[PDB]
């Protein structure tokens, strides 16, 4: 196994996947690494299994259909993985914890949002459809763009949104377009 966490790239108390060489901090993995379970398979492995069991799950889909899907176990897993892929980028630090807004010439968002809140929401089964999760993810970046206006820091929102959107299209097998 790797000697660093796959998500944050640090050493520490790591839990090792039994079916691949990745390792994780307990609360870096999503869901948090399970108490018992020998062998244990990480989220990467669990997502690969879904694909292998249903190869046709990789044919192209329309985003509108994906969003309306109910959060059954497989869609719950896919959203957990997509959230984890965002955390894997170091620029996610900016969006992880609860933000506050006090900048001359701007007003804070009406509905603040952040990664750890989405994380808790998934853990608590608060989303009934994929759309719920995706709307909250996109709101994080949209809030950021609006608040920071012409400051160059706005680009951090663009950057992390692009990681989200690429991973969304991959994980949910969105039909490729120009
Ligand atoms: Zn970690
Ligand atoms: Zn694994
Ligand atoms: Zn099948």
């Amino acid at each position: 196994n790797s000697n660093i966490c796959e998500v944050c790239n640090k050493w520490g108390r790591l839990f090792c996947c039994d079916t691949c060489p990745r390792s994780f901090h307990e609360h870096c993995h999503i869901p948090s690494v399970e108490a018992n379970k020998n062998p244990w398979s990480c989220i990467f492995c669990r997502i690969k299994t879904i694909q292998e069991r249903c190869p046709e799950s990789q044919s192209g889909h329309q985003e509108s259909e994906v969003l309306m899907r109910q959060m059954l176990p497989e869609e719950q897993l896919k959203c957990e993985f997509l959230l984890l892929k965002v955390y894997c980028d170091s620029k996610s630090c900016f969006f992880a914890s609860e933000p506050y807004y006090n900048r001359e010439g701007s007003q804070g968002p009406q509905k603040p949002m952040w990664l750890n809140k989405v994380k808790t929401s998934l853990n608590e089964q608060m989303y009934t459809r994929v759309e719920g999760f995706v709307q909250d993810m996109r709101l994080i970046f949209h809030n950021h763009k609006e608040f920071y206006r012409e400051d160059k820091f706005t680009r951090l929102g663009i950057q992390v949104q692009d990681i989200f959107e690429k991973n969304f299209r991959n994980i949910f097998a969105i039909q490729e377009t120009s």
